[PDB]
């Protein structure tokens, strides 16, 4: 349940956002297009809908399925 340093190694099975959102999948551009692919980024585990951190952010987050919401930080503690 918890992620190391910045999350950029996490690698866990978590697809839940902060606020209780469900993570959209990277390989998908709906509701939200983007670029962090696992086409662009075949490094940064981009698996299914997993919690991430592709661009060094601060901890795993993800594109939410929220329409509304565009993307947040995943339900995670740093270890
Ligand atoms: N760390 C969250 C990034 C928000 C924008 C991501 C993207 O639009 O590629």
């Amino acid at each position: 349940q918890c992620y190391h340093g910045n999350g950029q190694s996490y690698r866990g099975t978590f697809s839940t956002t902060v606020t209780g959102r469900t993570c959209q999948s990277w390989s998908s551009m709906t509701p939200h297009r983007h670029q962090r692919t696992p086409e662009n980024y075949p490094n940064d585990g981009l698996t299914m809908n997993y919690c991430r951190n592709p661009d060094a952010d601060t901890g795993p987050w993800c594109f939410t399925t929220d329409p509304s919401i565009r993307w947040e930080y995943c339900n995670l503690t740093r270890c």
